[PDB]
C-alpha cells in the first residue's frame, strides 16, 4: 500500500545524456544513435535572441563550432541540422546505450518524469505533468537547459519534453523532441507569460480513485451528479470540463473500486464545495491532479 | 527555479536489480560483484513465520534452492550465508555493472530513493524519508521485497535500505544492507506496530529555506526566539526537539537567505500557532518535513 510521486526509472536516459557546446554557452543534449539533440537556442548570444533568425544565424556556424562531449569522450559532430527549435548534431559514434525509444508530442493533463541534467551529468528525477496551459511546474536551474521529459511503456522510452526556457512566473516551457514549443511560446527574448491555468479534473478524479483504493473513503457521499451538472460546478472553481472520454477512461478504476464515475463526480463536487474542513487524502491537504487514471493503475496494481 | 520531491538517478542501481525465487516465493535481490542481497524470509513458508528460527531453517537448505535471475541470463548460487536479517547468495558471475558502493546506516530523519522493483525488474523511483519512528511511508504491494532505498554522492552508491514488510498501518519497515532493521521490528509474523511518530523539524526549517530562496516570504516575521522557547511550542506540536547541531547544520542556507535560523523558528512557531489560513507554501497547505537541509542545497544549488 501507499501512494507516491513515482517517477520512471531514468537508467535508460541516463545513457543518452550529453554536453552540447557552442561559444561560451553550454547545455544538455540527447545522444540517440548518431544524432544529438538539443534546443536551438545554444548557438545564439544573449543579444541574438532580442529577435532572432535562426536559418541567417545557423548558416554562418560550421561543425567544428559545436563541441558534444559524452562523459570522458569527445564525439565530432560531422553535420549539423535544425528541425523546428531543436539542432540536431550528426555525430561518428552511434551510442551504444540506446534504448528502444519515441518521440511523442503529449497532451495537456499528461504526466511524464523528468530528468534534470547539468554538463551532460543527471542530478535528478521527478514526476511532472503537462498543464493545461501548456507550462510545466518542474524544477530547473540556470544550465537544465536540454534536460528531457520521457514515459516509459513496457521497453520503449517515449521522450515527450525537451527543457528550453523558464517563464517569468517561474514555471518552464519546452518542446517535443522534433522542436515544437508546446502552447504559444517561443525561443525569443519576449514578453511573453503563462496563461490562466485550470485544474486538470479528470486527474484529480483518479487521485480520489487512488485514496479509495487505499482504503480512505471519508470523502465519500451517496449522492451522484450529471456530467452537465457537474461541469457548472466545475467551470466555477477552475476546473477543466469533464469529457465522456474522461469518463470511459476512468472506467477500470470504477469498476476496481465499485464506484461509478459520476458517484466520485459527486464527492468532488463536495469536496470543492465545502473543502476538506482539516482531514487530508493521500497525505495532502490540497486536491492534487498530476495523477492520470493511467498513473494510479501503474502504482496501485504495479 | 521550482522545487519538487527529487530522487536520485536511479541507473546505477537499476543495474543491480535481480529475481531472487525460493520454492514458491520470489522477491528481489541486489547483486554487487559476486554476491546477491535479499531478505531473509526468503526462504520461510507461511507457517514458518510464526516463530522462525532462522539458523534452523537455512541449514537445511542447499545452494540450488535458491534461483538467481538476472534479466534473461540464470545466476549459479555457488555459496550461501546469513548477516542479521540478510540472506547472502554467492554467484558464479560478478556483476559487470556493479558501481562504486557504500553500505550506509542511516538516521531518523534522513532522506534516501526508493527503487521499487517487482520481479527484479525496476517499476518507479521515489523520495523517502526514515521516520522518526523507524518506518517509511512507500508504496509497495506484493512481491516488493528487496527493493532497495539508496542516496547518491558524487560517484558513489550508499545503500541504506532493503524492504522488508508492511506494517498493519500500511507503513514500511526495513534493514540496512547489513541486515539490521530500522526500529524494534523484526521478520516474524507478530503483533508489532508502528509506534506514534513525530515531525522532523530540522527537515521543515530547510523547507521553509527552500520557499524563501524560490522567491516566497509571507510567512517570515520580525521576531526570534529562544532555542529553549521554540522547544517548548514544538513539543506541545509533536515536533521532534531542535538541537544546536540541527542549528549548525541550517547554517549554509541561514546564510545564503540572511535569516538567521533562530528567526526562522520563530517563522515556524507562528505558522504552528495559527496555521497557514487557506495560503501554500511551495505549492503545499502542510508543513513540508521529507527534505533534509542537504537535500534543499542539492536542488535549489544543482
Ligand atoms: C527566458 N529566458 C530563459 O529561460 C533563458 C535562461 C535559460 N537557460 C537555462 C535555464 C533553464 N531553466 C531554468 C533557468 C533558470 C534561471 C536561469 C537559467 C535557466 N539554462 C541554460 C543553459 C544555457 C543557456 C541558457 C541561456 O540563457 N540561453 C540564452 C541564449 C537565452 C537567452 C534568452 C532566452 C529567451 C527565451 C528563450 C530562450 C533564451 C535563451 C540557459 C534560457
Ligand atoms: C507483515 N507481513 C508482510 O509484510 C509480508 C507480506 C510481504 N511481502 C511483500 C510485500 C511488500 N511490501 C508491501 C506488501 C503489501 C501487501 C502484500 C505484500 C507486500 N512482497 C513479498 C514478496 C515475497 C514474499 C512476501 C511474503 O509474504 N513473505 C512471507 C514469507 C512473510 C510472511 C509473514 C511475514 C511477517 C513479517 C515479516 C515478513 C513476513 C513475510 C512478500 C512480507
Amino acid at each position: 500500500s501507499g501512494f507516491r510521486k513515482m517517477a520512471f526509472p531514468s537508467g535508460k536516459v541516463e545513457g543518452c545524456m550529453v554536453q552540447v557546446t557552442c561559444g561560451t554557452t553550454t547545455l544538455n543534449g540527447l545522444w540517440l544513435d548518431d544524432v544529438v539533440y538539443c534546443p536551438r537556442h545554444v548557438i545564439c548570444t544573449s543579444e541574438d535572441m532580442l529577435n532572432p533568425n535562426y536559418e541567417d544565424l545557423l548558416i554562418r556556424k560550421s561543425n567544428h563550432n559545436f563541441l558534444v562531449q559524452a562523459g570522458n569522450v569527445q564525439l565530432r559532430v560531422i553535420g549539423h541540422s535544425m528541425q523546428n527549435c531543436v539542432l540536431k548534431l550528426k555525430v561518428d559514434t552511434a551510442n551504444p546505450k540506446t534504448p528502444k525509444y519515441k518521440f511523442v508530442r503529449i497532451q495537456p493533463g499528461q504526466t511524464f518524469s523528468v530528468l534534470a541534467c547539468y554538463n551532460g551529468s543527471p542530478s535528478g528525477v521527478y514526476q511532472c505533468a503537462m498543464r493545461p496551459n501548456f507550462t510545466i511546474k518542474g524544477s530547473f536551474l540556470n544550465g537544465s537547459c536540454g534536460s528531457v521529459g520521457f514515459n516509459i511503456d513496457y521497453d520503449c522510452v517515449s521522450f515527450c519534453y525537451m527543457h528550453h526556457m523558464e517563464l517569468p512566473t517561474g514555471v518552464h516551457a519546452g518542446t517535443d523532441l522534433e522542436g515544437n514549443f508546446y502552447g504559444p511560446f517561443v525561443d525569443r527574448q519576449t514578453a511573453q507569460a503563462a496563461g490562466t491555468d485550470t485544474t486538470i479534473t479528470v486527474n484529480v478524479l483518479a487521485w480520489l480513485y487512488a485514496a479509495v483504493i487505499n482504503g480512505d473513503r471519508w470523502f465519500l457521499n451517496r449522492f451522484t451528479t450529471t456530467l452537465n451538472d457537474f461541469n457548472l460546478v466545475a467551470m466555477k472553481y477552475n476546473y477543466e470540463p469533464l469529457t465522456q472520454d474522461h469518463v470511459d477512461i476512468l472506467g477500470p478504476l470504477s469498476a476496481q473500486t465499485g464506484i461509478a464515475v459520476l458517484d466520485m463526480c459527486a464527492s468532488l463536487k463536495e469536496l470543492l464545495q465545502n473543502g476538506m474542513n482539516g482531514r487530508t487524502i493521500l497525505g495532502s491537504a490540497l486536491l492534487e491532479d498530476e495523477f492520470t487514471p493511467f498513473d494510479v493503475v501503474r502504482q496501485c496494481s504495479g
